[PDB]
């Protein structure tokens, strides 16, 4: 699969290549090491790429701007401001067929990320041992992927993405366990992005294009309308955002941010504001 690629933007559990069940945590204001797989904030990771340099910003995502650093001149790394300094980019290239990834520092290339035999961290030249390649897990793909979710409005704690009654439009509507409720997400690999299909009558959460801009269960169809990139709040694990395809600076949106059973669920301009924001739990 491609779903766990090194994309722009994307949330990551970062491994040693040895056990998948050991991430990369930022254990206190400054300190990373690896550390068994919890999965709070401090153990996800964003991507934050930079074209002119080639090289990634390695965001942890409970503390608004604390990005992996090198330490230079010593030999430790650490999570730091986010200031824009080269010790604080890093390459990101992967093996193919292994998976495994070398993060390897934009300011001394020489240098790259490894887990010592206490599962502490350090940069250091790189020799043939397995100790410096990382296995990255995409969050959001291993826990949603082939699951069937109801996904809650930020706007109210107890409204709902549904299916409306003999209708194929989407509204917001308090949970009655309904399967017009309940939405499962499945990764398509070559759109790079997902589909939510409605339960109720099997058919897909698809943006209809015209005046009104509706999102509303379509037939299985090949166009980008029907495909959705599922993403974390800027900076908030809990939350999540979804871009459509065919537009990828428009989202799933409550119309006018309405909290009433039936309010129309759209599609709209980011802005990031809570209407634009969604709870997705599994059933
Ligand atoms: C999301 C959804 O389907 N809402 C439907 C509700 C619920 O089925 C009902 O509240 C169950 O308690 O019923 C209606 O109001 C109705 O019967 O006229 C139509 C509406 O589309
Ligand atoms: C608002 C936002 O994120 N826009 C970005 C989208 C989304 O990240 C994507 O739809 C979700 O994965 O990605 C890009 O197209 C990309 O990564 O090349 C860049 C674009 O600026």
């Amino acid at each position: 699969t491609n779903a766990n690629d090194l994309r722009n933007n994307e949330v990551f559990f970062i491994s040693p290549s040895n056990n998948t069940n050991k991430v990369l945590d930022k254990i206190s204001q400054s300190e990373v090491k690896l550390w068994n797989k919890l999965s709070g904030a401090n153990q996800k990771w964003r991507l934050i790429y930079d074209t002119n340099k080639q090289a990634y910003k390695i965001k942890v995502m409970d503390n608004t701007s604390l990005i992996l650093t090198w330490n230079a001149p010593l030999s430790s790394v650490s999570v730091k401001t986010d200031t824009n300094g080269d010790n604080q980019y890093w390459y990101l290239l992967q093996n193919y067929i292994s998976r495994n990834v070398i993060i390897r520092n934009y300011m001394n290339p020489n240098l790259v990320l490894q887990y010592n035999i206490d599962d502490t961290l350090m940069v250091s030249t790189q020799t043939s041992s397995s100790n410096q390649f990382f296995k990255f897990s995409n969050c959001i793909y291993e826990a949603l992927n082939n699951r069937n979710c109801k996904l809650q409005t930020q706007l109210n704690s107890d409204r709902f993405l549904s299916k409306n009654l003999n209708s194929q439009i989407i509204v917001l509507w308090q949970w009655f366990d309904s399967s017009r409720q309940k939405w499962i997400i499945e990764y398509n690999e070559t759109k790079s992005a997902y589909t939510l299909k409605c339960q109720e009558n099997n058919r897909y959460l698809t943006w209809i294009q015209n005046s009104n801009n509706y999102v509303e269960t379509y037939q299985s169809t090949d166009s980008l309308i029907q495909y959705w990139n599922i993403n974390y709040l800027d900076n908030d694990a809990s939350k999540y955002i979804l871009y459509n395809l065919q537009d990828t600076n428009r989202v799933l949106d409550v119309y006018n941010s309405q909290i009433a059973n039936g309010t129309h669920v759209i599609v709209d301009s980011y802005h990031g504001n809570t209407n634009q924001q969604w709870i997705i739990n599994l059933i």
